[PDB]
């Protein structure tokens, strides 16, 4: 069976508590605030917007007492061919030290702030392009498209559009800005890298639209089960490479969760057969800057493992969906899932 009212009483089980969003909604605009109000960082310090998962509603609530991350991006106007990341970064430490003294700390590539209930990810970022096309970018950045602190989940109407306004308009053409990323800094090298938030931002929220809204619910669900299972599964991929394969399994079209996880996990396991059988593992484009491989990290060890996994939870997925019977059906859900997949009444 499908039991789509236990598989939303799920979802609502395993998304950050509202306690925790309010948190991170909050602190992400009293840091936009403040930076938009530090004067040695007034000019150059375009925007401050709200990314990474918390941002395409595909975070999972943390276990116990741990504060969920929350991706924040700075971008500036720096010339990076004549700044390296650590001077663009080296600029926020007195900003730092006087509105966030004892709780921040440089995490590599990023600052780490420690507030009540979140813990933001600060990425400093900067704008390559110059002249008009920067400016126009910088109007992008400065649009409350880009400056809304909701979900996705929180507004299906979001579009990337200068003119997007909450409803209380379409993406803009992709030639405005599919080839524009911004540039960060590498995760262990102080040289700048290339990342496009905003392109798998809209990806994320045109794939969902395309999947009639089950998408960014099907991430979080295998992300509970690879958290569920982590025993018994690789270590990686975890977090946005995960999500990224399962953006890739998951056919267009969707029309309940247990049917759209049954299907991502049988294109999964048809689609990388021969790669498996390879021992191997897929180079995948990433939805932002085309030319990465977002399994470029990824072991073909963790990898295969990762495959074994999956073919073990289809076989169960399989079995819960044909099963006629409401209960026997949930017990399978929940051998995939844990006791947050509620019994029906
Ligand atoms: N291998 C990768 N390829 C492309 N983009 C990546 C990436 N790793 C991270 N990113 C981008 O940086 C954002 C922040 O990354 P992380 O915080 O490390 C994982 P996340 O997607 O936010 O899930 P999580 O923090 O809830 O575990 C990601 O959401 C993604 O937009
Ligand atoms: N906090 C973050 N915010 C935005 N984008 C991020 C991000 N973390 C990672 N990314 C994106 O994910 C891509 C891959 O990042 P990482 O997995 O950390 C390897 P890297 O930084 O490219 O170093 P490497 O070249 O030495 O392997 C980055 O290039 C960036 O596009
Ligand atoms: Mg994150
Ligand atoms: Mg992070
Ligand atoms: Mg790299
Ligand atoms: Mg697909």
């Amino acid at each position: 069976m499908e039991l789509q009212p236990q598989f939303n009483e799920f979802l609502a089980n395993i998304r950050p508590t509202d306690t925790q969003k309010e948190d991170w909604k909050s602190g992400a605009r009293t840091l936009r605030e403040r930076l938009k109000n530090f004067e040695p960082l007034k000019e150059i310090v375009v925007s401050t917007f709200l990314q990474g998962s918390i941002r395409r509603s595909t975070a999972i609530r943390p276990l116990g007492d741990k504060r969920p991350d929350v991706d924040i991006v700075v971008v500036t106007n720096l010339d990076h061919t004549r700044m390296s990341p650590t001077d663009a970064m080296d600029l926020f430490i007195p900003f730092l030290e006087k509105y966030y003294p004892g709780k921040w700390e440089t995490q590599g590539r990023s600052f780490g702030i420690t507030l009540s209930y979140v813990e933001l990810d600060l990425v400093i970022t900067a704008i390559p392009e110059s002249g008009a096309e920067k400016s126009h970018l910088e109007q992008l950045y400065k649009s409350e498209s880009v400056l809304t602190v909701n979900s996705l989940e929180e507004q299906t109407d979001w579009r990337l559009n200068k003119s997007w306004t909450p409803n209380t308009v379409e993406d803009a053409p992709a030639s405005e800005w599919k080839a524009h990323p911004l540039v960060l800094p590498d995760r262990e090298k102080n040289e700048w890298g290339r990342t496009h938030p905003l392109a798998q931002i809209r990806w994320t929220a045109e794939k969902n639209r395309l999947c009639n809204g089950h998408y960014i619910n099907l991430v979080r669900a295998v992300k509970w089960w690879r958290q569920q299972n982590s025993e018994d599964l690789p270590k990686y991929p975890k977090g946005y490479p995960l999500e990224h394969l399962i953006g890739n399994a998951l056919d267009n079209g969707t029309t309940s969760m247990a049917q759209g996880l049954v299907q991502l996990m049988d294109t999964f396991l048809s689609r990388w057969a021969a790669i498996y059988n390879q021992k191997s593992k897929p180079w995948l484009s990433d939805h932002g800057v085309a030319e990465h491989d977002v399994m470029a990290r990824l072991t073909a060890e963790d990898f295969c493992s990762f495959y074994e996994g999956i073919a073990s939870a289809a076989e169960i997925a399989r079995n819960a969906l044909a099963s006629e019977e409401p209960q026997e059906s949930a017990q399978l859900w929940r051998q995939l899932f844990g006791s947050k997949f509620p019994l029906p009444g």
